[PDB]
């Protein structure tokens, strides 16, 4: 239920379909 805003880096969002989604490491 309740969102903690975790510490990362590893992840990017990006606003794909006017949606917004995170990139990724490896394929």
């Amino acid at each position: 239920g309740y969102i903690p805003e975790a510490p990362r880096d590893g992840q990017a969002y990006v606003r794909k379909d006017g949606e917004w989604v995170l990139l990724s490491t490896f394929l």
